[PDB]
């Protein structure tokens, strides 16, 4: 029907507050009401048209602090607003969207390197917290499949991890499944029909390019074609098909790059640049 | 006796090793040796007419490392040295000087909020542990006054301090004293014929351009007439009989504005730019 990607802060050297839209139907840019505080390494998604932006760290030189903020944005007023804060800060979280709920997994806060999930109910404003996963997860990709959700790769403060867990909302419980081809931690995770994708991320010594993705019935993980760019912590989505990549950290350079993934043909295309060079982005499709 | 303000690197995009000597006889600036690694958020001050540069951190985007180092500069020599360094990295630390030694208060290493004090004996190139502060305080401005030592401000690690606390050396002590009107984290702080003086710093919202000064035989904060400029992290000192501040952030831009105070007056007036904005900055004079 026709819809536009929302890229909402980042960081460039310190938190950045702009959010942003992107409309491939035109190949244009467009600049919406900026974040009502800078945010560094959040998460976004989209709950009933309306856009959600969770947790991450306002990095500036004027100190650092923790945020466990969640707020709204409306692209229909152009305004933010704070919605019921989480239980803890989260820095470097992940999220994913289950019946319309939101599960925010991981992340740091200090040094502690939480492990610990919860679910905010929407119709209520109420965080509800929820089953602990196996490993704690900093930096973590998570992807909703089969009313399932996945957490994968990501840092547990003490060495960079390679595994992947699955809870089950029904039961409230996780399990341990098939450990990745390569450590990834602020890898780009997302579904692409019956697969699991993997992208970039940090594995300890080097920025990675290598891409990989996962199917539930063979249990298995197959690489699959790089991206032109090494990139960690970045944002990714899907839009008509295909997998979107903004932006991230090259080992030197925030790129401005935004990579295009078409699974018929097998092939990465850059499709734009961003308006600024940035990591740490939350991003999301309506 | 001529006399010279020193302002010891800083950081701007990455961490500097610029040091430079004002001269406000003649209100001109004066180039010298650079630091033999570029450090930033460390503290000056002058012992026996030799300049000690104390902990800080290293930023770059090749990593960001925290220093312990304690390196002095002779400017008979134009020479630093490195000098015995501390126990532990302080980034965000103060320094102040008893009896002609050195004591190095709080100030952060990863995640760890240090509330450790170490002296340093010049005499000996040793530094000795001494009594811990009641609260963790990183980003602490310090003060020396009736040979005790003032740490002021500050962030324990969860919320910005407005608090100060009192060291007895001879007794090896804290006290805590009467609160600021205003949290005060990467204030400037300095003596100035008693009155405990501090500007600026960062409250948790904004930036402050407020100032407020404590009289030891009233315990009282009172305010004084604002800065200019708004600034966070900045350089402070004294020079016969006004108080020097030197550059900063304002939310927006790193200053190069240094505006003076003359006490008689209670008014600023900008007095020179510097030759770079920066913030981070340690300042001496000698």
């Amino acid at each position: 029907v026709g819809r536009l990607i929302y890229t909402a802060g980042g960081y460039f050297r310190q938190s950045l507050s702009y959010l942003e839209a992107y409309n491939p139907s035109d190949g244009t840019w467009l600049r919406l009401a900026d974040l009502q505080v800078p945010r560094s390494g959040l998460a976004g998604c989209v709950v009933g048209g309306l856009l959600y932006a969770v947790g991450g760290r306002n990095n500036s030189p004027d100190g650092n602090t923790d945020s466990s903020a969640l707020d709204c944005y409306n692209p229909m007023t152009n305004q933010w607003s704070p919605c019921a804060p989480m239980s803890v800060p989260r820095n470097r979280i992940g999220v994913g969207v289950i019946d319309g709920h939101i599960y925010a997994v991981g992340g740091s806060h200090g040094c502690i390197h939480h492990n610990s999930v919860e679910r905010y109910e929407p119709e209520r404003d109420e965080w509800h917290l929820v089953a602990p996963m196996l490993t704690r997860r900093i930096g973590v990709g998570v992807a909703v499949l089969n009313r399932l959700l996945y957490a994968v790769g990501g840092f547990d403060g003490t060495n960079r991890l390679n595994s992947a867990e699955c809870y089950y909302p029904e039961r409230n419980e996780w399990r341990m499944i098939t450990a990745m081809n390569t450590i990834r931690s602020g890898a780009g995770v997302c579904v692409l029909h019956n697969c699991i994708y993997a992208a970039g991320g940090y594995d300890g010594q080097d920025q990675l390019n290598s891409v990989e993705r996962y199917d539930v019935e063979t249990e298995t993980w197959t690489f699959v074609a790089p991206m032109k760019h090494r990139r960690s912590a970045l944002g990714i989505t899907v839009h008509q098909g295909r997998i979107y990549v903004l932006g991230g950290y090259d080992g030197h350079t925030f790129l401005d790059s935004v990579e295009c993934y078409d699974p018929d043909t097998d092939t990465w295309s850059e499709v734009t640049r961003m308006t600024s060079g940035r990591s740490g982005v939350g991003v999301a499709v309506t």
